[PDB]
């Protein structure tokens, strides 16, 4: 869409619920006694975005600042730990992630700058987490109805599968995501050297929406030894040059354990809404492979 | 400070106090019917930042998205206007800003990463968004006296000095701030295309704090007059492909008369706390002409 076009579009309904959504989650988490942190663009650090078999391995874009090549914020995940080694025990941030993907990505829920949510607990296990979000996403579910006027999924707790048996039974994500009429989770994804592996188990989670809408929200428990993360790392094929602070860090057995996830506002104003396609509630559409005109 | 240096500072008292600011300010604009809108990093037009009194022309860092150059965020001032063209009719956000200015510019008040909570109004005018700072600071500044025990600032209303008059008397901005007890307003200033000019007067204003404190908002009424607009680019030197698609929309004349302003978040916590440097109250400090370690 040229400038002209994209303006002309009527959101108003869209951005009135983002409005109510973000107030609501905001006032969850500080309710909760949760830090509130200011989001990081740039930093010579960020998520690798891989291993994962939801992406097809981009690179960050790259800014010189002062001479010195930064990262754009993939994600605040290694910030997010970084802050847990800061004291701060519980915390969050409304962080923008801008992740260059291919048209192969645009399938309705992606875009290439897009906020999450994000935060970070703890000592957290994976069930803690996956508990918090289900009573967010309850409650938020049935503020929705007031909102819309319209009925929402009813369920409290959402039903649990291994990333294996999706493969087996739907064969991906996606189909699943077509046969379900409430939230689900997927459990136990092999990726980033970040989320907690012990013997053969990955801590992790993804919360699924019903209806194709696909994933909202992922996250797991953390790895917080040195000799552990550099492994994962080394195994991969990933540099650890690439992430030289943060093992500084992990080598001064300064990371604790924690467990976390991010939630996409904007896939969530989608579902409320009811949009075919995320574009449709954002002011400034970024859809993957198109440079947007404004 | 290296990176293990940086994560051993003590900061947990100011992130408190930072979440309680953005409790009361995102809950301020929310309880008047502002729309929460969420920032854009990367777009083909973005703040100028000059000519401005209080910059050096510098040009926005850039990156390459799918082929084309795009900005990394100046401001999003321009973007403000286009979302009251959408009919937003009063928008805020969380915005964060990459100001690349030189070490000249470390003066405990700068940062090269910051977040504004940028706002807008359609048909408001200059007095109208003093008025409304003004509403906010008050009772932020009552609201800290309870936080902190200290106390602060109590004036309703703060004495306004022209731009001519500041650089009169006490040579600069910074001199003022120096020298004054209670926040005050600068206003009439020259600088930027899309601030608001009528017959020689500027209808803009700074926000100037305390104790040395220095500038902490900044905003004014806008130009939307798609003549008005050009020739003000064309005087400054600025080139007019640098605006192509907001030109186009005043152009077809779809820009409407507003005003409003953006606030410093972390600014405003380096006052609540008392902080000599506002690195101190940064997880991740971003100070002026130093690459940031993490
Ligand atoms: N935010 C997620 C990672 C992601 O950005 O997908 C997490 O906490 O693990
Ligand atoms: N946010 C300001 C511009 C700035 O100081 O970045 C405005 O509203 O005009």
């Amino acid at each position: 869409m040229n400038a002209v076009e994209i303006i002309s579009r009527d959101i108003y309904k869209a951005i009135d619920i983002q409005t109510k959504i973000l107030d609501y989650m905001t006032k969850f988490f500080t309710d909760r006694g949760f830090k509130w942190l200011l989001p990081i663009m740039l930093s010579p650090i960020t998520d690798p975005l891989w291993p994962d078999p939801a992406g097809e391995g981009i690179r960050p874009a790259e800014v010189d600042v002062y001479g010195v090549r930064m990262r754009l914020t993939h994600s605040m995940i290694l910030h997010k730990q970084l802050a847990i080694a800061m004291g701060l025990e519980k915390i969050f941030v409304l962080s923008p992630n801008i992740r260059l993907e291919s048209r192969r990505k645009d399938d309705g829920r992606h875009s290439y700058e897009f906020t999450q949510l994000d935060f970070e607990i703890e000592g957290a296990k994976m069930k803690d987490v996956m508990r918090l979000i289900e009573e967010l996403i309850y409650g938020l579910f049935r503020k929705a109805e007031e909102w819309t006027g319209r009925e929402f999924p009813r369920a409290r707790h959402f039903k649990v599968y291994d990333y294996k048996d999706i493969l087996e039974e739907f064969g991906s994500d996606e189909k699943a995501s077509m046969e379900m009429e409430e939230p689900f989770w997927i459990v136990n994804i092999p990726r980033e050297f970040y989320d907690r592996e012990e013997n053969g188990v990955w801590k992790n989670y993804d919360l699924i929406l019903p209806y194709g809408y696909g994933e909202v929200s992922s996250g797991g428990e953390r790895e917080w030894e040195y000799e552990k993360i550099v492994a994962k790392i080394r195994a991969a094929g990933l540099k650890e040059d690439s992430f030289r602070p943060y093992l500084e860090i992990a080598r001064a057995g300064k990371l604790k354990p924690s467990a976390g996830a991010g939630i996409g506002v904007e896939r969530l104003v989608r579902f409320i809404v009811g949009a075919k396609h995320i574009a449709e509630v954002q002011p400034f559409p970024r859809v993957p492979g198109i440079p947007a005109v404004i």
